[PDB]
């Protein structure tokens, strides 16, 4: 399949080179996989989701995304126009309030919720979780992310936006998950992206067009935007049978575009997520 005039980040993850605008992907498009978006919620009624999105848990008085961030992330995972895995099922877990913040205890509870809830969902090709959140180092937050990954979910987490070593942030610093840095359309490390030996992969994170609340769209930037590109890529690859939840991060790193990013500090991977699709 070919989607012309796609958002630059979609075009980038199916290209060996920057500067193109068509997204190429196998038409299976993540069908039969599931992605949990653990964030501010998802505006499921948005047509871009085509009935494939649903809120499954909230820790607040409503399950509505009153912020937009979770809707944007979900859109990069799996919206029809802005998504990597255009046929995946999307499940929203609202651990962040409408101001975009959440207590670590609530975030931990939402991770444990996903580890159990996947047993209530039909995801024959596999389960992914996209965590575009984080704060300072917490061993409890890291151990919750580790449990989620151990349960058989491919966990993708944002590296953080501190232009610092991700070793000091959670869940970014949990070794066993897939920690995602951000790049821009000219293949630079995004100025704000964290770095360090705990990163597994980079994805597009600067000026990312996706869905927003009120049935709208907008471009925004962050490692929060890079993470759902990798989560959607994992779902896509698991539907194609190329990898499994336990192996997807390594598979993505093995098949990534290698050595092509600028402003990568010594000791940080220079790997950019790539779907290797050959039509
Ligand atoms: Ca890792």
């Amino acid at each position: 399949a070919a989607q012309t005039n796609a958002p630059w980040g979609l075009a980038r993850i199916s290209s060996t080179s920057p500067g193109t605008s068509t997204y190429y992907y196998d038409e299976s498009a993540g069908q039969g996989s599931c992605v949990y978006v653990i964030d501010t919620g998802i505006e499921a009624s948005h047509p871009e989701f085509e009935g494939r999105a649903q809120m499954v848990k909230t820790y607040y008085y409503s399950s509505r995304d009153g912020n937009g961030h979770g809707t944007h992330c979900a859109g990069t995972v799996g919206s029809r126009t802005y998504g990597v895995a255009k046929k995946t099922q999307l499940f929203g877990v609202k651990v962040l309030d409408d101001n975009g913040s959440g207590q670590y205890s609530t975030i931990i509870a939402g991770m444990d919720f996903v580890a159990s809830d996947k047993n209530n969902r039909n995801c024959p090709k596999g389960v992914v979780a996209s965590l575009s959140l984080g704060g300072g180092y917490s061993s409890s937050v890291n151990s919750a992310a580790a449990r989620l990954q151990s349960s058989g979910v491919m966990v993708a987490v944002a590296a953080g936006n501190n232009n610092a070593d991700a070793r000091n942030y959670s869940p970014a610093s949990e070794p066993s998950v897939c920690t995602v840095g951000a790049s821009d359309r000219y293949d630079r490390r995004s100025s704000f992206s964290n770095y360090g030996s705990v990163l597994d992969i980079f994805g597009p994170g600067t000026d990312i067009l996706s869905t927003w609340i009120g049935g709208s769209t907008r471009s925004i930037s962050g490692t929060s935007m890079a993470t759902p590109h990798v989560a959607g890529l994992a779902a896509y690859l698991m539907t194609l049978g190329k990898t499994t939840a336990a192996s997807a991060c390594r598979y993505i790193a093995d098949t990534a575009n290698k050595g092509d990013l600028s402003n990568i500090p010594f000791g940080t991977v220079n790997l950019l997520a790539y779907n290797n699709y050959q039509a």
